[PDB]
Order: C-alpha cells, then structure tokens, then sequence
C-alpha cells in the first residue's frame, strides 16, 4: 500500500517538477512565450486541484479488505499509473532535460497532456472498480450451510474474490446470526409411519416461546413504568428498571438459545440507549425477540478476519453461469452459487383506457 | 438555487465570449491562424455540447430534499465553479481583452482549456456528490422508537444529513406505516408468576384476524365472480362489487386497526385499479391484509415537510463508527446507529472436486 | 449491433489515421515540428489506451435486453459519435488532406483534440445511461395481479421500457416462483353470518404443511446421517440417500403444490450439491420447504422472452408521478405503479447529553 502512495505522491509532483525545472535550471536560455503559457498554468493548477480532490474522495481511504490474491483491476491501475509517469518522465529527460529545450509553451502543453492524462487515468480507475459492477450481470443464491438462511443477490461483473467480499458486506446485516445452539425405503415408510414427535415438540417449543414472549413484554411494559423524563442518571434509570425485567429477559433468551449473545452489562447498555432515545419497550425488545443480523452482536462474535474463499476456479477470474464457491468459517460456510440474469425480449401492447368495459355476469 | 443556474449560466457562455470577443473587438489587429484554430473550434462546439448533455443529465433536476445545513459537496463544487471562471475572465481580461492580444490561436487554445476543465469540474461534481457514496463503509440500523421496525442498512461516505435524506427515501417503501392505534425483583417475580392475560389476549386477537382475513377472503373472491370483461365502467363496476364485500372489508379493517388508511373512496379508486387490469381477489387483499409501507398511503399521511435530524455531532461531518442520531416526526422517531463495516481477510483454500469421496457408515 | 462496432472501430483507427496520413502521403512536404509533436504523440498513445480500456470496461458486452422501442439515449451516444467523427473527417479532408497542409503541429493538436472528444463522449456515455438513474427519484409498487406478491423499490429517472427491464432484473430473485396451482348487500350478509369454511380450511392446510414439513424435516436428517467423508461417489452418496427420503420429499411437494418445480434428477443434483459442499439436511431443505423466486429454477420456467410491455404512455418517456404499466406474461401480470419520492424538509434540533435526567414516578 505504500507504492500506491508514492505513486500518487510521484503522479502529484510530477507536473509541477515538469513546470518548475527549465526556469530554475536554464532561465536566460528560455524563450520567452505569450499569455498562453500563462492560461495553461491556470489550466494546470484547476486541473491538478481537481485530481487532488477526486483522488481523496475516492482512493484516499483504508482498504476494506484483504483479498486471497492480487487485486487485478488495481494493479492494472498502479501499472498503468506507473507506465505512464515513467514514460512522461523517460521522454522529459532525454528531449526536454538533457537537450534543454527552449520552446516552454511545447513544455507547458506538455504539463497539460500529463495533467489530462492523469485524470482520464483516474476517470478509468472509476471506470474498472466501480461503474463496471454496476449494471446487474448475475443472481448470487447465498446459504448458510447450517441452517439454510439464504438470500439472493445482483451482482455485475466483478471476480470471485470481489464478489465474496460484496456477499461478507452483505451477509452481516442480511442474514440472521449463526446459532450453534439450535430395504432402506422399507424402513423410512416405517419411520414415516411412526409417532410424528418432532412436529409436537415444534407446537411445544412454539408456544412456549410465545409464552415466554408474553411475560417478557409485560415485564419491559411494566419496568418502563417505573420511569419517566425529567435527578437521575440514564445508566441509573436503567439499572433501577433492570431488576424488574431481568427475570422474564433471562427466561425467554434461555428458550430461544440466545444465551450467550446477551450480556448482563449489554442489556444495561441498550437500555440506557432506549431511555436516553425515549424508545418504547416494544423498540426495546425488537433487539431480543428475533436473532437478528451478525453485526448486532459484539466484535468477538463477527469474525470478520477469519473468512476462507473456496473455489474450484481461480478466484481472479470473472463470475459466469455455473459458480460456485464456499465462503467458509471455523463454524459454518456461506455456499454461493451465481446463476446468470436472463436475456429479456420486451414486447410493446397499447391498450385503451376506453377499453376497459363490464358485465354483469359471471 | 438561482446561483447555481447563474454560474450554470456563465460558464456555459464564457467559452463562447472568449472565442466570440477578438473578432468582433479587434478583427482586423487579429493574426490570421491556420486550420488548427478551425479543429479546436470543432472541439470547443463538441465538447460543449458533451458539457451541456452531461449537466442536462445529473445536475438540471430539482432539489430532492432541504438539509438543514448547507450541502457541503455541492457548496465545493459551487466555489469551484466560481473562482474557475472568475480566473478564466481575470485573466481575459487582464492578459488577453486590454492588452489586445493577436495570436488567437493561444486564445483558442485558452478556450479549449476552459472547456475541458468545465468538464472535469463536471466529472469531479459525478465524483463528490454520486460516486463517493458507491462503496459501503457503514452499516446503519434503523429502528422505530414506537414499535420497533427494524431494517439495516450499508451507506458510504456521506454526512450525518445526507444520510438522513437517505434513510428518510428507504423509509417510505422499507418499514411498514406508522400506526399510533398499535423489592422491585420481588414485585416481578409474583407479577411473573401470575396470570398470563397477554399471551391469551395476542392469540384471541390473531385467531380473530384470521377469522376476519378469511371472510375478507371469500367476500372478495365473490364479489369479484360478480363482473366479466366485455356495457358498464370500471368505476361503475367497482361500485357495484364494493356493496358485496364493503361489510367484511369494514370488519377486517376494524379488526386490524387500519380504518383512517382506507376511505371508501379510496377502497373504490383500488377495486377500479385492479378490475381495470386484470387482478385477482388476492392481488386485489395484498394492499389490505398485511398493513404496508408509508408512501402506499395517501400524501397527507406522509408529511415528508415535518422530519428532524437530531444529532449530538454537527450534521455536516460524514458518519462513523458509533455515531447515533434521531429522525424524528411528532408521531415517532427512527434511531439510527452507526457502525463500521469490518476488515475482510480472505485466504483462499483449493478442494478437489475428485476428492469429495463417502463412505455408508454414519 | 453492427452499426455500433463500426463505430466503435472507426473511432479507434480515426486518430490513428489522422496523424498517420502525412508521413505516409507529403512527408518531404511536411514541416518538421519539435519535441511538442512527440510528446503530443505520448499523449495520444495513453489516451487512446484509456479510451480503449474503458469502452472494454462498460461497453463491450452483449445486450443484456431487447426494448420493444429505440434506446433513446444509447441511440443519442450513437448520432453523437457519429456526427462527430464524420465531422472531424469532413474538416480533416477538406481543409487538412486536400489542402495539404505543412503545419504537422496543428495536425497532431488536431488528433490530441479528437482523442480528448472521444473520452468526453465515453464520460457522457457513463452519464447518461448509468449515471442519471443512481439518484432514486421514484418509487415502484410491483405487484403480481395472481397473488398479490408485492415489492417496493427506488428507481431514478429512467424510461419505460428501461424500468421495465430493472424491475424484471428484480423479479427473478425478489418474488416468489409463479404458481398457478396455488339486494346485493342483503346477501354479503347473509353469507358473511354462514360458517367460515375458508378458516378452518386454511388451518387444515397450515397444520398438515407443517406435519408433512416435520416427516420431511426428519427424514433429510436421517437420510444424511447415512453417509460421512473420507469409497464412492457424491453422486452415487446422493442416490444412495435419496431413497430414505424420497416418500417424504414426495409427500411434502404434494401438499405445497411445488411438483413440477422439483424433478427427481433435480433434487438428485442437489442432494449432490449439498453433501460436496457440506450442506447440513436443513440448507438442503431451505430450497424446498418455501416457494423461493423463479431464477431460483430451471431455465423452462423462467420465460423470460415472454414479457410484454403495456403502458398507455409511450415507453420512451421517463416516469412521473402515476404512471402504471403491465409486464404481462402469458401466465400472470406485473402492476406496476409509480410514485414520486416526497421533498424532505429536515431541521436541525440539538439535544444535550447531560440534559437527558430521569425521576422514578411514572
């Protein structure tokens, strides 16, 4: 990441170097030129603001993720980048450098085309990484393998690695959170046949949950009472309306297996969170009745640097009909399977609104 | 408002008065210059063309929304536009209009570079205001204060108001409509060991939305048996199946509270909509059963005028990991929380289709 | 499509003709010109690299949908490449080729200027046909006229038929799969006050889904704990493990009416796709135990050379508040329904952190 620094660094100081060195080194030598050397400075200058600006809205960040092999968009970009200051460099020195060219409206307008040059460079840069990926090329069917929570995604042209970062970005706050707490044709019409023990212990499981449910949003309703708006902090407030409810939350997230999600400071915290944003029990509980998304939960429970891209083709290589590839974790694997989005034949029909005429039969 | 069409204005004619003033000012002083002067005519009237189309496309709509502060992107371009053209006529006039220059090949040449740095201005403004935000950085967590309707969310580089107006454009078709007619230890403890009157009453509620829904159902299904396509209109056919299912739609919009949603006007103008293009009974119910997102509703239920961002962090800043604020309305409030989209490592792991082998054995 | 490439080429090989016709016709002729020349021939070879990247990047791919009416804008880029390379022929001919002109320096100016033309024309290309629709300005009520399956979505300004291919893009992973197994008020009264046959209908038909979805959910469970990794095929494993849930797999998509979605060699395959890829019986059954969209199937499904676009608008107009079209199909209907996405008013309200204070009355 520091070549691409000292490439923009380099790509930066490069026309003002082209600009700044024949009046420093050969000044009397030059030729003098008109206002149009002049204009092209202000050119040079907006121009180099405008890359400056466009530069740092765009590539001046962190990168948001390490992918398996070489970004290869990226590096076309820093080759390109590289080839092309190196070469506005390489014919520099031996034509204007070394022979100490006279005519500095042929070096400004050299200046200029390496300003330009640079922009259109950057132009293509959001070209390759992201106005390619914007038109819709593929239907990502993504799975949990444990519990076969799935979406389904359109995604552009993009290769396998970019895609799976895409599905990572997505799959923290689309899918709920992973839970690890939740003769042979003669024999299953025999099994079939049997007492059917797992659709009464799904009714059971159902309602009591939905009992417990019960008592837990009587027990918000009611501990939410206890307060009201205003001396007393909000950590207070909400450890004083803590002891009315901790029973019915322990309850309930003990038969929905979300244990371990919940910590007893974390419900203080979102409770401090609720009072302060005067929330109501039913927007405190919102958090607490279903599982919800990944990146609900806490830091540890992410993982977010333990991902593993499985794929049978090499993953520089473009998505196309047929791709599969495996998202794995130490816990479970996200199967992605890409199909392609169907060619469309649209046909025009015009209809009259006058045409639109009834009965009264049948 | 009327600034930005006033420098929309004057840059698009500045180009045309630096090619337009030396022969009409000084014609016969004026150096004749060969073809190159015509080509970059050529390429003046193209490129401005270009530039026209381009700000015809993105930037000649009416403004979307009003920030409560000023918008910062477009107040940068905005200066930009100003001291870029201000320069350009500084030194016109300075350099080229009172000295009364005659090589007017430079003044062309000066031209073109005003038009080509109006276009990267243009692609610049395409940068900061549209393609800045393309990239997910965050994942935001909108929540209503009043009943906990919940959706997430991946934005990019923008401030605290611009993803106000945002969130403010996903509520309207996201979350369903707002609907207002939807010791201590110990204490809980014998409060939670008592009668669960909730649950009873949350089942006897959805047995009797059920049971409403299904005579909706068949009154629907029943009414629409009474017209056929074809003399009578679609007003007047949905008039005259309205009378047949008018009493059980009353019952069921009772039921779920959703009265002041559906006038009988508007009930009458939704049977003429869908009798009009072919709907069935159910596609007819899909509006009425389930309660719907805010902007399926009439515009006086909107009130998109009446939204209020509070945010302990000045609104112009972009958004980070942690930051909170409300949209508020008189009715509710949507809580927004910010987090970080975290760091992807991606290795990559290469499995053998041949090495996918079974055994019989457990 | 032809008349596209033509273009395309003939824009490529129009510089590349314009600086190489004088060498190769008068070169003993031409005036020899400096080290501005060559640095413009730079400049011209990296622009042309550019120019040739990004229309690979965005505009050398197949259609991806045939409109019923002309690309507007598509057909706009054409004329415009079009008139303006013709016009730099015209103009190369009749003041450059014919006149023979000695000043080499205006020619490759000339060609610097073209080159700089032709990525203009690329970034208003970008503009118009994906840059002016990232800015949502409408929102969409999709609605299938059978079942009432209903989205919402934010489109900015596009056309008709334009809008109708992004909301087909978003149909076939965003519905459900079509399936189509799936006086007057005296009377209303008296057949609302009649038994509700419908209800207990219905919930006849949830408890035996969900009693076929438990046989189902069991078997899967039991058929996958017959077999393990490690000799024998995952095709062979999955025909193996079939046969103990194939009854109940039968028996399910016979009470969900989802037959003819799911073949035997189908389900086979997928068997097949879950145990290589380490699929759990409950990511094997997510694809079955819901309907799940259309691309979701096999290709004879999908139909998508089928639709048909009906709108009393002519379809080359963009959208506005309250236009309505049909994506017919021979099977059901898409209503489509537009609505402008309101103006938003936001204020700035400041709150305090510490004037967040709470009593315990109430």
């Amino acid at each position: 990441v520091a070549a691409g620094a000292t490439l923009a660094l380099l790509s930066f100081l490069t026309p003002l170097a082209f600009l700044l060195l024949p009046p420093l080194l050969w000044r009397e030598e030059l030729e003098p030129c008109g206002t149009a050397c002049e204009g092209l400075f202000i050119s040079v200058a907006f121009k180099l603001l405008i890359l400056l600006l466009g530069s740092w809205a765009l590539f001046f960040r962190r990168p948001k993720a390490s992918l398996p092999r070489v970004f290869v968009l990226r590096a076309l970009l820093m080759v390109l980048v590289f080839l092309l200051v190196v070469s506005y460099w390489l014919f520099y020195g031996v034509r204007i450098l070394d022979a100490r060219e006279r005519s500095y409206q042929g070096v400004v307008q050299f200046a200029v085309s390496l300003v330009d040059a640079l922009l259109f460079v950057h132009y293509l840069a959001v070209v390759l990484l992201e106005l390619r990926q914007l038109q819709p090329q593929f239907t990502l069917k993504v799975v949990r393998s444990t519990d076969g929570a799935s979406r389904f995604y359109n995604v552009g042209h993009l290769s396998i690695q970019r895609v799976a970062v895409w599905i990572l970005e997505k799959y923290y706050h689309d899918f709920p959170v992973y839970n690890p707490a939740l003769v042979i044709a003669a024999a299953a019409r025999r099994r079939d046949n049997s007492h059917n023990e797992y659709y009464y212990e799904e009714a059971e499981h159902e309602r009591r949950v939905r009992k417990r449910r019960a008592r837990l949003v009587v027990a918000v309703e009611e501990a939410f009472t206890h307060i009201k708006r205003l001396v007393m902090d909000p950590r207070e407030a909400a450890q004083a309306i803590f002891a009315s409810m901790a029973r019915a939350m322990q309850k309930y997230l003990r038969t929905t297996k979300q244990q371990p999600y919940h910590t007893m400071e974390s419900i203080l915290q979102h409770l401090e969170f609720c009072i302060t944003h005067d929330m109501t029990p039913k927007a405190f509980l919102e958090r607490y009745l279903a599982a919800g998304p990944t990146i609900q939960y806490h830091k540890e429970r992410w993982l977010a640097k333990q991902w593993t891209l499985v794929s049978e083709e090499p993953v520089t290589n473009g998505l196309k009909d047929g791709i599969v590839f495996l998202l794995k974790r130490q816990d479970f694997s996200l199967v992605v399977s890409t199909k392609k989005v169907p060619f469309f034949k649209l046909s025009e029909e015009f209809v009259d609104p006058k045409s639109h005429k009834f009965v009264m039969r049948l």
